[PDB]
DNA sequence: TGAGGTAGTAGGTTGT
DNA sequence: TACTACCTCG
DNA sequence: ACAACC
């Protein structure tokens, strides 16, 4: 490292718990009749909630803040349909060890129980959950937005509370469907119930009576509404065409008086006005001293001291194209990493000729320096000639095209999903560049050439430096569906010099399949194999998100077997809070240390940008020092080659992964058998 | 579809 | 998870 | 149901 300093997290330390909190009160639960297997838990958190006070679950029972005696002892649950009738016997109270982690851990549940009651009885703030919202940012006609914060509240293992605070916007609707639409506002992509919580999409605006509208039960749909006495202090306006979020290839009649606009920021841009709910980080630290500052007087709880970390600067990675670069951009100056010689093929949908100057001056500019051989071939065919433009595109492939850029107005999603796959079908990823385009727009089509050329197998840069791992892979799971694709990319050789992708495999949930993990692992094992000769000698593994209990066993043991050390590292995105810096600036390559195994990693900061959110790490299995593993996952924040002006936060196997699963969810599996790995055709 | 993250808005899974 | 808006271009 | 993540 290059240096220890210190920073602020948005933790803020209060009050000592005084003795009476120390020692809670316990309650044993006594349910009739006793629930099922998977009914337990939520019956218990659900008890909890019912007695009152501040109560928690503890185990199979209650923990309390209240004494029993102001507690809902006796009652009734009901749970999916079914009663349960509830009694809590007090079981005297018991003293809990905030030196000890399990009581700590009921400790600070029964604070966080304590925070939201205490928010509760405020006057007159929104509170929602453990956010609150006092002030107003914004107006307007029909919708205000709020600003508070998102709070949190525990126990330290000095026996004190701890308050997390993180301030937040929220976007407030208070007119109906109806309303809403009379003030000229265009039609919103999302609304809800004004009954309940359902949401749905909405559609057309069908001008159909609602009292001469057969529903599927033989009613009418304004009586149907009348009858569960809906619009009796509303007042239902016209028929709204809405769907399912979960089945939108069924339409449903609704009622614009009964519909409420759920507001996203494409509902807003009409007004322009500003909105930018972005902070810059000096402004979000300062709100949040004080919020923390005025939820301490509040609640009773004293004055918030601003906790303090050790931080570490982490090394500058060193990004190379042909020669050192800044950015991956440079690269196009430069010169490429790697290259062999390549051919790329143009497809015009705009109706215009061949290749635009510029862009065939760049590339030329970037293969000459690269010392690769460059061969611009032209797609004269288009999608409308059916499935002779396929046949004009295996004659492409069989002439070597490896890759081709598509020039085209902004295309719809289905239209753009379906040309992708088709042309991937044939074993050819595609560049989309918006066809409205000048040479002084020179980030957009230099990105988009960064783009075609990861999707033509090159290497447009690497990193040099000596890490622990020599393969680094990351896995993810994604798709907006009721299943999902797990998968895996990777970076091979200590340079990053390689970047592979792998088959993904359908999955039920969020869980990868043990077998899964191996085979996606075997296969970024193989790949180096294939490019080193030999086996690697040390792997890291990134999981997006949490790792599931035992999901990488397999892999492991398997790993262990073969002679190959590893780390398993979850990457998480949030949880990891904020940092600031006590000292003047802010910057990146952040390394905070703060629980054993676990720590925070401050990847990618921006000034223009809000205040960064670092990445929370836990090292799950492994025996490289935190301090390696942060530095390598650092540097390979560096390495992806689709973005020339701004690093991803995430290390580049997680990133890639991510998009794999992404487009693979979008666009399906069906078309990826002979798209080869090297070529990234999701980026 | 230019890309990135930070913001927001819906929704979900894992697991006690 | 995945969407859009904002702003700018390591 | 809630948790800490996606
Ligand atoms: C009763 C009924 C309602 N609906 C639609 C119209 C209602 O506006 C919408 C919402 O009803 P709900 O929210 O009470 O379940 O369901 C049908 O499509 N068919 C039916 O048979
Ligand atoms: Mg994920
Ligand atoms: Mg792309």
């Amino acid at each position: 490292h290059l240096g220890k300093t210190e920073v602020f997290l948005n933790r803020f330390a209060l009050r000592p718990l005084n003795p009476e909190e120390l020692r809670p009160w316990r309650l044993e639960v006594v349910l009739d009749p006793p629930p099922g297997r998977e009914e337990v838990y939520p019956l218990l958190a659900q008890v909890a909630r019912r007695a009152g006070g501040v109560t928690v679950r503890m185990g199979d029972g209650l923990a309390s803040w209240s004494p029993p005696e102001v507690l809902v002892l006796e009652g009734t649950l009901a749970r999916m349909g079914q009663t349960y009738a509830y009694r809590l016997y007090p079981k005297g109270r018991r003293p809990l060890d905030p030196k000890d982690p399990g009581e700590r851990s009921v400790l600070s549940a029964l604070a966080r129980r304590l925070l939201q009651e205490r928010l509760r009885r405020l006057e007159g703030v929104w509170v929602e959950g453990l956010a609150v919202y006092r002030r107003e940012h914004a107006r307007g006609p029909g919708w205000r937005v709020l600003g508070g914060a998102v709070l949190d509240l525990w126990v330290s293992d000095s026996g004190a509370f701890l308050l997390e605070v993180d301030p937040a916007y929220r976007i407030l609707c208070e007119m109906s469907l109806e309303a809403w639409l009379a003030q000229g506002h265009p039609l919103p992509k999302r609304v809800r119930n004004a009954y309940d919580r359902r949401t749905w999409e909405l559609l057309r605006l069908g001008e159909e009576d609602p009292k001469e509208l057969p529903l599927p039960g033989g009613l009418s749909l304004l009586d149907y509404h009348a009858s569960k006495g809906r619009l009796q202090g509303r007042e239902g306006g016209r028929v709204a065409w809405v769907a399912d979020p979960k089945d939108p290839r069924k339409p449903i009649p609704h009622l614009t008086g009964l519909l409420v606009p759920v507001l996203t920021l494409e509902d807003l841009h009409e007004e322009e006005g500003s909105l930018a709910l972005s902070l810059p980080w000096e402004e979000r630290r300062r709100r949040t001293r004080e919020i923390a500052s005025w939820i301490g007087r509040r609640l009773g709880l004293g004055t918030p001291e601003a906790v303090r970390a050790q931080a570490y600067r982490l090394s500058i990675p060193k990004l190379m194209g042909r020669r050192a670069v800044s950015k991956p951009a440079d690269a196009l100056r430069v010169g490429f990493y790697r290259a062999q010689e390549t051919a790329l093929a143009l497809l015009r949908l705009d109706g215009a000729q061949g290749w635009p100057e510029f862009l065939r001056r760049a590339l030329l500019r970037a293969f000459g320096a690269s010392g690769a051989s460059l061969r611009l071939h032209t797609l004269h065919a288009h999608p409308s000639q059916g499935l002779a433009f396929r046949e004009a595109l295996r004659k492409a492939k069989e002439e070597g095209v490896q890759a081709v850029l598509v020039l085209t107005p902004p295309m719809a999603w289905e239209d753009r999903n379906r040309l992708k796959a088709l042309l991937l079908r044939e074993g050819l990823p595609s560049q989309i560049l918006n066809v409205p385009l000048r040479e002084e727009e020179r980030h957009r089509w230099e990105n988009a050439l960064l783009g075609l050329l990861a999707k033509a197998g090159l290497q447009v840069v690497a990193l040099s430096g000596a890490y622990p791992a020599e393969l680094a892979v990351g896995f993810d799971a994604g798709g907006r569906e009721s299943f999902r694709f797990g998968g895996a990319a990777c970076a091979v050789g200590g340079d990053g010099g390689h970047l592979l992708w792998t088959l993904p495999e359908a999955q039920a949930g969020e869980r990868i399949p043990q077998e899964v993990v191996w085979d996606l692992l075997e296969e970024t094992l193989w790949a180096f194999r294939r490019k080193a000769g030999r086996l690697p000698s040390r792997v890291l593994l990134l999981r997006d998100g949490r790792v599931p209990q035992d999901e990488f066993a397999l892999a492991l043991e398997a790993l262990a077997r073969e002679g190959i050390a590893y780390d398993l590292v979850s990457v998480r995105k949030s949880g990891g809070g904020r940092v600031y810096p006590v000292q003047g600036r802010l910057a990146d390559g952040l390394y905070v240390p703060l629980e054993d195994k676990t720590f925070l990693l401050l990847t990618v900061h921006r000034d223009f940008r809000g205040t960064p959110r670092p990445l929370k790490l836990v090292h799950e299995a492994g025996d490289t020092p935190l301090e390696a593993l942060a530095h390598q996952i650092f540097h390979l924040t560096r390495l992806y080659p689709a973005s020339g002006f701004a690093f991803p936060r995430l290390p580049a196997p997680l990133h890639l992964a991510d998009r794999l699963v992404k487009e693979v969810g979008r666009l399906g599996i069906r078309h990826l058998k002979e798209v080869d790995r090297e070529k990234l055709f999701f980026v």
